[PDB]
């Protein structure tokens, strides 16, 4: 409890490619790098020699593999994967000292799923059964882990921004990973890690929208998405506010749609004309909320045509609701306290910043009528 030194720094990544953890599956163990994804619920690994892949699960070599004689076809907006369902022994070598029998989807066919040049070979879905595929009776990895061992029902993530690294503490919270206090928001329903946003300010100026707009039709915390993604109507307001905030410099109109990158010469990026962005989240007590504050450092992503510092705007519009992606998560230590159905935020010990402003987590604020903000 409180101290997990063998789990610190157990995540690796390349910028724009996600954060992965080393895992092993089968007997003898086969090592794979696996993307950590709080916005899905399948454990799925490549299992055939797709050319983008460093390595893949070879079921024939595992003496503990148990076939479920059952297929799954999983499309997303950015294409799909199909696989064969089975169970096998799974450990996390820089995780708890345990081995569990878990569902595995062995990916035999995929399109636009694996990244060419990436160093990972599957996805670890950490959200709940309700969105597991084919249906909610395919028990997710984390449910199997808690069912079979004494690991407590929680994990926390510190995603350190830009190559990338970080920590997944399975079973606990490590106090050296954050500063100040944790503040908790209720997980509104266990499917995605759904939360409720109650107010959004751009440089402390409120978007003043009916708050059902910030959660139309949900808001979720997702390490498997890069952007801060905002419902279209909120996106429009957000971006006009940021446009105005920084009319001091100018950039093309394409840039705010993530349709072109923009460029200042090495070390001339003027952070200080970009506003901070606060999100107030429903608190644990009636009429009480807290706010998290992020920086241009989180929303202007480094990309590496040009011999300069070029960034991409990584707030984007959405028709699936708000998505607090790695843009948000990289500022904070985030505790997925499944046992108490809540999610805690604290200032990350690692987050990228400058001399004037830092990411922040502050409370308590009085907000009335917060139950109006959930979309039904
Ligand atoms: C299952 C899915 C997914 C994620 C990624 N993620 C990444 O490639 C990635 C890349 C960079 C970073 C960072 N930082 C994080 N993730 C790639 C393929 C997928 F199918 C689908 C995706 C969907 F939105 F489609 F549902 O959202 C989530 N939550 N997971
Ligand atoms: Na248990
Ligand atoms: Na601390």
């Amino acid at each position: 409890r409180g101290s997990f030194v063998e789990m610190v720094d157990n995540l690796r990544g390349k910028s724009g490619q996600g954060y992965y953890v080393e895992m092993t599956v089968g007997s003898p163990p086969q090592t794979l790098n696996i993307l950590v994804d709080t916005g899905s619920s399948n454990f799925a690994v490549g299992a055939a020699p797709h050319p983008f892949l460093h390595r893949y699960y070879q079921r024939q070599l595992s003496s503990t593999y148990r076939d479920l004689r059952k297929g799954v076809y999983v499309p997303y907006t950015q294409g799909k994967w199909e696989g064969e369902l089975g169970t096998d022994l799974v450990s996390i070598p820089h995780g708890p000292n345990v081995t569990v029998r878990a569902n595995i989807a062995a990916i035999t066919e995929s399109d636009k799923f694996f990244i060419n040049g990436s160093n990972w070979e599957g996805i670890l879905g950490l959200a709940y059964a309700e969105i597991a595929r084919p249906d909610d009776s395919l028990e997710p990895f984390f449910d199997s882990l808690v069912k079979q061992t004494h690991v407590p029902n929680l994990f926390s993530l510190q995603l350190c921004g830009a190559s990338v690294g970080g920590s997944m503490i399975i079973g606990g919270i490590d106090h050296s990973l954050y500063t100040g206090s944790l503040w908790y928001t209720p997980i509104r329903r266990e499917w995605y890690y759904e939360v409720i946003i109650v107010r959004v300010e751009i440089n402390g100026q409120d978007l003043k929208m009916d708050c059902k707009e910030y959660n139309y039709d949900k808001s979720i915390v997702d390490s498997g998405t890069t952007n801060l993604r905002l419902p279209k109507k909120v996106f429009e307001a957000a971006v006009a506010s940021i446009k105005a905030a920084s009319s001091t410099e100018k950039f093309p109109d394409g840039f705010w749609l993530g349709e072109q990158l923009v460029c200042w010469q090495a070390g001339t990026t003027p952070w200080n004309i970009f506003p901070v962005i606060s999100l107030y989240l429903m608190g644990e007590v009636t009429n009480q909320s807290f706010r998290i504050t992020i920086l241009p450092q989180q929303y202007l992503r480094p990309v590496e045509t040009s011999q300069d510092d070029c960034y991409k705007f990584a707030i984007s519009q959405s028709s699936t609701g708000t998505v607090m992606g790695a843009v948000i998560m990289e500022g904070f230590y985030v505790v997925f306290d499944r046992a108490r159905k809540r999610i805690g935020f604290a200032v990350s010990a690692c987050h990228v910043h400058d001399e004037f402003r830092t990411a922040a987590v502050e409370g308590p604020f009085v907000t009335l009528d917060m139950e109006d903000c959930g979309y039904n």
